[PDB]
């Protein structure tokens, strides 16, 4: 798997320059599922790169990927080495010129993730995991914080694409309950990619979310993890790449003590 | 008032040097009025380092200050020359190194801010203006955005430091409305003159809060509006330093527009 790795981040490079040349000029913003669910022509044209270059070297591997998902591909993940591809994570920031995009890369065989790779054109930073190998940030590799206490986290989550008002209730509820624990604060850069790749180098010491799909986070839930860091299930139980939930922490302590406070809200899984 | 000027862009590139090794090492935290109301040495050093250099220079000038406040100095702004300092604006991102941290400093004199520098010292980026002269971000102008419709705007705002239940109620209640009505998105990164930065560079839409401090955004308030952007009361009324409330927008159409969807905390003002 080296070599589909060293392919890849080969390609994150590529498609990062895409994305970051695109970002200063001006822009076709279309609609998905509502008017604050969006998509550009660069979200299409990066994943199609991706997708037709990796299918050349390797024409048996299948992919997952949004914009594809979008254009009537189904999610089903596999036994088979299947590329998680998420073009622009962050799109709202892209659109915004808000400086956080990433490009993400997952790569799983047997439905376990091997490696991921994480792009933020921006900032010029370039994540990478291996199963074993541990996490890096150009070159650099990463530890996840020590914080145990709760009463003394820094935690990142977002608001979501949901504008439906129960919806909203619940997410602003959740947030209420953590932040009077206390915690230290609660912090959103408008990506989840990016916001697991805080708390992978200790910027942060959890991230949590409800309504993310698995190409959010297939790239950078190796890298938490091999940072030394946990992902979980809300229920407290093992994480579940296509349930649309995900705790990604520090450590166990932290993970539990989120997963007790929050209420799960109800969400349409990515294999349904 | 350029020499001054010169003279504080080297006083905060030096500052944020100090802070910048800092974040690397191991602090000592301590507590102010609440366990989420941090400070370290570093913020404490940095301030004091900042006051001398500059009554060295400057002797006859004012100095408003947050940890001066803390040790028993009043937060009164005459017409007197007067330097408004935040040694650190972001202590919770410092202590936690989410990689968010500025120094800022403002100049007022006949209590207007005359020029202003917010020094990012993570990202490298050091952002300056004077009245009538532009906004710059190491060398580079800086323009708002153009956008009128707020269905198509991205706000930044933070939780605060209130975990006062009333207060927080509010404070989400308030997201809650707009982010209902709806915009694309909400975002909190930490710091109150980095959030304003954000604006002024066009990165967001507006930025609005209250329960800061005069401290918090002398700084950053001159570049949001050499940016062409504009400074508000939270209640519709001119921005006034020492109210603890501010909307710092592209345009009045915006700035208005949110003021009308929320609703007012009463604060205790800075200069009482
Ligand atoms: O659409 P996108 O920018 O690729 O992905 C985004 C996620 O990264 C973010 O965590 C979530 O809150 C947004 O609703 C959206 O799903
Ligand atoms: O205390 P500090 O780090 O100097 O300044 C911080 C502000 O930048 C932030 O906008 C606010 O939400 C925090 O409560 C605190 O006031
Ligand atoms: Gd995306
Ligand atoms: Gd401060």
């Amino acid at each position: 798997w080296q070599e589909c790795m060293d392919y890849a981040v080969t390609l994150a490079r590529q498609a990062g320059e895409v994305v970051c040349e695109a970002i200063k000029n001006e822009m076709n913003v279309m609609l998905k599922s509502s008017p604050v669910d969006l998509v550009t022509a660069t979200d299409q044209k990066v994943e199609k790169m991706l997708i037709s270059s990796i299918k050349e070297k390797y024409p048996s591997h299948s992919f997952i990927g949004e914009e594809s998902v979008a254009a009537g591909e189904k999610s089903i993940l596999t036994d088979n080495p299947t590329w998680i591809i998420d073009p622009i994570d962050g799109t709202t920031n892209f659109v915004h010129r808000f400086p956080f995009v990433a490009v993400s890369i997952g790569f799983a065989v047997n439905k376990k993730i091997e490696f991921g790779v994480v792009y933020s054109c921006v900032e010029g930073k370039m994540y990478t995991a291996r199963k074993g190998k541990g996490a890096f940030c150009n070159g650099q590799k990463l530890q996840v914080s020590q914080q145990e206490d709760i009463t003394k986290s820094l935690l990142v989550t977002e608001l979501g694409s949901s504008r439906t008002p129960e919806t909203v209730r619940m997410v602003l509820s959740n947030m209420e309950k953590l932040f009077c624990i206390p915690v230290h604060g609660i912090r959103s850069v408008g990506t989840a990619a990016v916001n697991m790749c805080l708390v992978a180098t200790g910027g942060a010491d959890a991230y949590y979310e409800m309504g993310i799909h698995c190409w959010d986070v297939a790239g950078a839930g190796i890298i938490v993890t091999e940072a030394g860091g946990v992902l979980m299930d809300v229920t407290g139980g093992p994480f579940d790449l296509m349930s649309r939930r995900v705790i990604a922490a520090n450590n166990r302590i932290l993970a539990e003590r989120i997963a007790k406070e929050i209420q799960v809200i109800p969400l349409q899984r990515d294999d349904e």
